[PDB]
């Protein structure tokens, strides 16, 4: 039903397309399959080379935080991380910091930014912290400034997965190693969802991933509607290539692919990793694609737009007027490959203090019943493991951070495990830093730091110490991994353990999660022994020296949290994870666009903390909304262009086109300097829409106490607009729309009506 | 055969001794008895008041680093640590600043120095790094500055232990504890000594102590020819208190009192602990005294005696006019003191940098084959949970660091166990200072800091991380604890494990030991991959800050070992431990003056590092002896005077009279400024005379490349005599007298001859 659409070049690729079209129209059959199917090196990809036309290899790289398994780097905060300081500022210097090392190292395509799959379906999702807000708006501007940032340095991006990828378990990629085929265990788990919510929930971030300039998509290891999502004609010919107008390559998760024709038919453009890790992942295409070209049952043209499509980028980014330097670094490892690393470092003067910027920027404070900002205690304790180094090193567990053991005391959680995280020149751990600040008051601290349920003596340690403290620190945290979602929302280690200590033995017991997702504190979070409550996310590097002035009253907190905190997993969107051994697994998104907070508000369940809660160390007074109709704007800024249809659409007019501006003003109210992230929610009219559908925010920087400030919000077409299933193309819909103003998406004082 | 002489005040106390009198002339019997044994209090012994006269009660409190047991103070580094630095002003602040701590903690009575008992004749004794160093002139020394530096504090100071308290092992303090009491299966180990060995070996450093002016001394536990140290006429009222003249107080230690009445008449001045400690540890003197008085088999003149010798230190020091704070900290310990605890800090500006200045000023380079000083490596490794804190908290081992399992990851060695230890505000650990010199360098650290054998996966984690390493620093402990020798010198924890690692895997590796003693490193010091070693010995609270300026080059490292560093133990002294279930165990101290360096050189045995060995970055050439007999005078500063009698005593004329001075000349001829310790010994000449006797050590400061000092070294008439047995007097033999100079007992390029 749906052709493979032609590259043209679209908008700011038009002469990087010319010379991608000349290159390719001079290749042969045999150098056509090389370019489009990966081939062995240090990276984690590799495109073979086209050695006769001066084009050579390009290394593909792990991951969304920066590239992974490389010395001589910065481990960056992650997605999540950045998303709850939703300060778009950071959300750019982020990414072009670690396009900057990705650049240096000599990557040619970054494997990032993750731009909406997985979006948020699940709470339990195990790689969920890889990505930014369980929301489809602030996502998508997350996704944007993330794409912005990477191709800004002279990297190519790769933004993943594309689409509807929201759960580990049963992704089922394609291997075949050692004689047991996953083909012969089990299907992946099938997305399958309706026309409406792919539109308005799932493509949404990768619109702004297009328009923003992505050189490349990775489709993902899902099926949909019980079709591989990198043979899905569907998804890549027609809604990606077509309705998003997308010019860059499709690339296979590694092991994504499933077939040889259907892929080549259906949309794919690269085959990864082809014979890297010893094929065990499928190696559909290479030879094996030559064979199908020469035979005629696969059009040579066909593969021409693959590699035309892979070339653009190479040449948009003058990585052939300007080379990145040679990948040194084994990122693969012995046995699957045996090769030896040299050393680069790439870390920039500016670097650490960005890292430390955003820790101290999204760590979210989400109680203090008084005992914050920390004047200046005494006596000082501090609980878990959390607090301090892994006991085998911060890289231990190796190239991928998930390879320690299951008890491990892996330390501060500064990211996640999988393909997502990267190594760490050091952690400046949580403990160091309190004692710093201890150091300088006088004062003493003493940390115990062990398993607290399994080492000797440690449970009659946390007895003798807490009673005669001002102030107990608990450290806790959540490790999760890409391949597995979490069971449950129980803390990770000896947490809860801890905290029933913490709370027995101590009236003033302040908590820090890190973490890569929600957690169960309920057992404590209405403790008035827990005087206060934060989570930090996964810090990166600088975890210590980010949290320490916050807590002491440096900077007052201000982020706040980029998903729902709810009471109990109950409370959720059913079904988020499917377990079955039926060999085609299904999950069907009944819920339709109803995720995260819009499943609970339209459901009327009452979160323990809401999406975009975050408290300060002051509060903020909102006053005199202003709907600006007058204040709209032409689309020029965009990189690239979509082609969605649109209902208002003349010859020169734009889906992302600014329709009117919104503004508000804030006080600062309380005794202290503060910022404040204001939000702005629009309830669109109709049949089945949330009750509240976040549209702006804005982040106004150290407001003085009794100053104020406005806070401006532009609003898009398309951010006032439905899908039409009917029609096939986004419509705004008459009717009164709601548009609402405040500190959170449950504390909204300013509100007025807008009708087109 | 010998009677107890009275007090008369002596030199410096003589108005003390006055009021002292005085008072005790208005006492009854009852009140006699009060305060001349100990009381239940807060302190590690308390005298009993004499409320109608005005007297309160004595803190008498532990130990040789400080005030045990109480928060809001510093953990100073041990008396073996200051020793290494070599430097009479560090000796001397070292002890002023923990007398500081002492008065405001509201301490009267400092439980310290150790100065001479245990001396050295044991290399594995338990609690041997409480004392200085193995050596009489040298111990003698640094005992005089400890004692000075806290009287010069408001503290009275109790010496101790008096005397030959050679090990722990059947030490057998008194204790009837459930009903099976200690003289009911041993009796404590009988040090048998001859004469001359106790005037020329173990009274020596105790004479320097009781000149510097201590205005008590503990007499120990152990028997001395099988007579009770506590009850030894011929030790307290005729070597000490006639010979020496001592007009202070004998102190019992805690349990080193056996009985009633010939305690009372042969030099026991006040009972410890009492009625403390649940009277366990013997409660032979209050109620019990006053029978003895009033039924007329104990003098009551003779008890007046003791009192006046308690209160003369309260007078000297003005505990009176200036009375110390109240003592505020439960040190005893529930459940045999339920009491409840106040708090003070008494951490003062400057102590801190005092105890970071002697571990820069002690840490000992032993071996350096081109690694010290490290310029800027990129990759660092660190192996041992020496290198970071307890995993309990510093002090979880509590109130006598001593309480953790026998398996328990105690991290930094920075005191070692007992009544000597004291509680730490924290603990700088070595790799918070090593990562923070190498976050200046934009490099990268990774520790491994479990148990190596023990926890899963070290073992390969340590095998993945040595390899790219520019330098592997491997800390190393041994922690030994009062009432126990060490059975051997292997290193604690899993230390020859992390070895055996670090050398397989490390071409470039740093070996660094925090130790109460020698340890046994045979193994690995001559292998070629250990590159460097380095003794920190027990360096308190600073130890990872004190440490790493040197190991960078920013300080020369200038400590130098303060004992012999045998090769194995049987290379010294042998029974320096006896091991018997016989009731009566003896300590037949047939060596003679030979402990130390002293055995090692008569016996023509070569240690692997030697007494007064340490490595700088630079080197120091010797020249120009001279002896200056002209240059002699008066024996003035002394704050009280002994009666050790000698042969050329007229009127006006003394045993501590400088007779001589020596002088020599040192360049720095290496490439880099250093510090330099240069040490004098004397051959005396006579029958079974040591080769070298140390009589003077002169540290230089700072020592610019090619330039010179002179360097000073002032010879007592004590220091060339001879005891003789026969004469009962100090003798100058006839004879030639060998002087030498140099930079340790074994590289003394200068000497000349002396005959007087
Ligand atoms: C299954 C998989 O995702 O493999 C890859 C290799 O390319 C994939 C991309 C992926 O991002 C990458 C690089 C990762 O970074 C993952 O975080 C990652 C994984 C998720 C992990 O994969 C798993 O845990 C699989 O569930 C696990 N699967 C199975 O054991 C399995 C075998 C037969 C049938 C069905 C399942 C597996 C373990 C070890 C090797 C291969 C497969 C392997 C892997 O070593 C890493 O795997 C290898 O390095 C590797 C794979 C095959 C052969 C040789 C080496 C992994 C790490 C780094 C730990
Ligand atoms: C034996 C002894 O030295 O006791 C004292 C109490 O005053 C002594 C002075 C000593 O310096 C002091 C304070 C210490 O600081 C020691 O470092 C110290 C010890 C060396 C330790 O003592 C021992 O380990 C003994 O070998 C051990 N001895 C025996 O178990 C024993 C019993 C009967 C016959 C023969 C031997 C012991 C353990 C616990 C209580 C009493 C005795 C007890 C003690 O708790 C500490 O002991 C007590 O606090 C205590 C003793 C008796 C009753 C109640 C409390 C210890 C610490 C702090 C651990
Ligand atoms: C297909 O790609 C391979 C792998 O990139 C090319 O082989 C490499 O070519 C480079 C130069 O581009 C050489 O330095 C390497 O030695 C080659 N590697 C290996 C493993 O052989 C190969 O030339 C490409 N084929 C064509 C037809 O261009
Ligand atoms: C997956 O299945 C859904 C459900 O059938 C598809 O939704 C239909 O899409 C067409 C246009 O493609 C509309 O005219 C229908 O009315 C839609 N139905 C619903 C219920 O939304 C969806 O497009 C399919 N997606 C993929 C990727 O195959
Ligand atoms: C420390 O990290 C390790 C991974 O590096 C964690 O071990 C994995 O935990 C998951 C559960 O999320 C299991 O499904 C995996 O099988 C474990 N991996 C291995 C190799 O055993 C470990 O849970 C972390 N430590 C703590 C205390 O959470
Ligand atoms: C013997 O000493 C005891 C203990 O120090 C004296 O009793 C204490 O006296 C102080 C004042 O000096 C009081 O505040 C305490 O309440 C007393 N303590 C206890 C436990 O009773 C006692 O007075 C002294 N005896 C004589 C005769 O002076
Ligand atoms: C312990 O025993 C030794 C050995 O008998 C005593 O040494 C004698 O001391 C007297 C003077 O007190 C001399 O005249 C003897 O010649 C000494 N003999 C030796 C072999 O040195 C020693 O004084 C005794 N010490 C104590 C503390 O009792
Ligand atoms: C950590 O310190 C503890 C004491 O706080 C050490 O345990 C003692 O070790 C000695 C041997 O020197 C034994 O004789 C004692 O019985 C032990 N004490 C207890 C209470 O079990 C321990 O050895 C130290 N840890 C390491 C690794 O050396
Ligand atoms: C606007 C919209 O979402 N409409 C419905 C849609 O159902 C489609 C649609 O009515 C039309 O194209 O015909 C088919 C075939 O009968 C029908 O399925 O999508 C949802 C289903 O999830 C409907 O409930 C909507 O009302
Ligand atoms: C100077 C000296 O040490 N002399 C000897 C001493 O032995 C004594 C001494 O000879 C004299 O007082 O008489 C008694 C009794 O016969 C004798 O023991 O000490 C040592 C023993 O350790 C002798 O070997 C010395 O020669
Ligand atoms: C690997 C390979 O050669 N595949 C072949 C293709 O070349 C032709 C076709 C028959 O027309 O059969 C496919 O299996
Ligand atoms: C336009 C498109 O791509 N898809 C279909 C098309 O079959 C139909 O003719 C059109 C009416 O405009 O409605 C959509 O359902
Ligand atoms: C505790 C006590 O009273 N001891 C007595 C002493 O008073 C008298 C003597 C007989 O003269 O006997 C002792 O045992
Ligand atoms: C003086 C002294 O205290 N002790 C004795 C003494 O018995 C003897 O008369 C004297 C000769 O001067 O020799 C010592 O052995
Ligand atoms: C790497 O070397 C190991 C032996 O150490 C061997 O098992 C393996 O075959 C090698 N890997 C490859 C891909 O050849
Ligand atoms: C709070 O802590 C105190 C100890 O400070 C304890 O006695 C009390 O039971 C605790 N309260 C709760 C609700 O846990
Ligand atoms: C201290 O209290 C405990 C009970 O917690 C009791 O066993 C003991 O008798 C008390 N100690 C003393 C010396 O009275
Ligand atoms: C020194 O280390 C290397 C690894 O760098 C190892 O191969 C060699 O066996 C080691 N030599 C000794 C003497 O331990
Ligand atoms: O780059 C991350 C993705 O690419 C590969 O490494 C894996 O297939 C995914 O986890
Ligand atoms: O002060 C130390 C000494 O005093 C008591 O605490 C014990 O008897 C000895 O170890």
């Amino acid at each position: 039903q749906w052709p493979a659409p032609l590259a043209n070049g679209g908008k700011s690729w038009a002469s990087a397309f010319k010379k991608a079209k000349a290159t390719v129209t001079e290749m042969t059959v045999e150098e056509l399959a090389n370019i489009t199917s990966g081939v062995i090196g240090l990276c984690s990809g590799v495109t073979g080379a086209v050695t006769r036309l001066g084009i050579p290899e390009f290394c593909l790289q792990d991951g969304p935080i920066g590239p992974r398994g490389v010395h001589g780097s910065s481990q960056f905060p992650a997605g999540l991380t950045v998303a709850a300081t939703w300060d778009r500022t950071l959300m750019y210097a982020r990414a072009r910091g670690m396009g900057q090392e990705f650049h240096d190292q000599g990557v040619h395509l970054a494997l990032a930014p993750v731009t909406g799959g997985p979006l948020g379906r699940t709470p339990l999702n195990g790689r969920g912290w890889e990505g930014t807000f369980a929301d489809p708006y602030a996502c998508g501007e997350a996704s944007y400034l993330s794409v912005k940032g990477l191709t800004d340095a002279g990297v190519a991006t790769v933004s993943k997965h594309w689409i509807a990828y929201e759960q580990e378990t049963s992704r089922n990629l394609y291997i075949d190693i050692d004689g047991v085929s996953q083909a012969d265990i089990q299907l992946p788990i099938s997305s399958n969802v309706d026309d409406l919510t792919m539109h308005e929930l799932y493509m949404w971030s990768f619109a702004e991933a297009v328009r923003a300039g992505t050189n490349h998509i990775m489709c993902s290891y899902n099926r949909i509607n019980n079709t591989h999502s990198c043979s899905n004609a569907k998804g890549l010919n027609q809604l990606l290539k077509t309705e998003l107008n997308f010019q860059g390559g499709v690339v296979s998760d590694w092991g994504g692919q499933w077939d040889s024709v259907p892929a080549a038919e259906n949309g794919l453009d690269v085959a990864m990793p082809g014979k890297g890790f010893l094929g065990a992942l499928g190696d559909f295409w290479g030879a094996t694609l030559v064979e199908l070209i020469n035979n005629g049952t696969v059009s040579e043209d066909l593969v021409r737009d693959k590699a035309v499509r892979i070339l653009t980028g190479y040449y948009y980014l003058g990585q052939d007027t300007n080379p990145p330097p040679p990948f040194v670094y084994n990122t693969i490892g012995a046995p699957t490959l045996n090769a030896t690393s040299g050393y680069r470092n790439v870390r920039k003067p500016g670097t650490a203090e960005l890292i430390k910027e955003i820790g101290s920027a999204s760590v979210t404070l989400l109680k203090n019943t008084g005992s914050l900002p920390l004047k200046h205690p005494q006596r000082i304790a501090v609980l878990g493991n959390d607090a301090t180094y892994n006991v085998l090193g911060p890289n231990a567990c190796g190239l991928a951070n998930s390879a320690c053991d299951i008890d491990n005391l892996n330390g501060t959680l500064t990211t996640g495990g999988g393909s997502g995280s990267a190594l760490s020149p050091y952690t400046i751990t949580p403990l160091e830093a309190l004692q710093k600040r201890a150091i300088e008051d006088n004062a003493e601290i003493a940390a115990v730091v062990a398993n607290s349920n399994t080492t000797t003596g440690a449970e009659d340690a946390i007895a003798a110490l807490l009673p005669d403290a001002d102030v107990t620190f608990v450290f806790l945290n959540r490790y999760s991994e890409e391949g597995a979602d979490a069971p449950d929302f129980s803390l990770g280690g000896d947490g809860d353990n801890l905290m029933d200590l913490a709370v027995t033995y101590s009236s003033n017991v302040v908590v820090v999660i890190h973490t890569t997702g929600v957690v169960d504190i309920e057992k404590w979070a209405d403790n008035p022994n827990v005087t206060a409550i934060l989570v930090a996310y996964l810090p990166g590097q600088e975890a210590g020296n980010s949290l320490v002035p916050v807590l002491y009253g440096d900077v007052a907190p201000s982020g706040k949290l980029p998903w729902t905190w709810g009471k109990s997993i109950d409370d959720y969107v059913p079904n988020g994870v499917v377990y079955t051994d039926a060999y085609s697994p299904q999950s069907n998104f009944t819920e339709g666009v109803f995720i995260d907070y819009r499943w609970f508000d339209k459901m009327g369940i009452t979160p323990r903390y809401e999406f975009g809660f975050g408290l300060s160390y002051t509060t903020f007074t909102y006053s005199n909304l202003i709907v600006d109709h007058g204040r709209w704007a032409k689309d020029y800024s965009s990189v690239m262009e979509t082609a969605e249809p649109f209902a208002e659409w003349d010859g020169t007019n734009s889906l992302y086109d600014v329709i009117f501006t919104v503004f508000a003003t804030i006080t600062n109210t309380g005794n202290l300097t503060g910022s404040e992230v204001a939000q702005l929610y629009i309830s669109i009219p109709g049949d089945n829409q949330p009750v509240r559908q976040l549209r702006g925010f804005d982040k106004i920087k150290d407001l003085p106490v009794g100053d104020s400030a406005v806070v401006t919000f532009p609003i898009r077409r398309k951010d006032v607009s439905s899908w039409s299933v009917v029609d096939q193309l986004w419509y705004v819909p008459n009717g009164d729309f709601l548009i609402s103003v405040g500190g959170s998406s449950r504390d909204l004082p300013l509100n007025t009506t807008w009708t087109p």
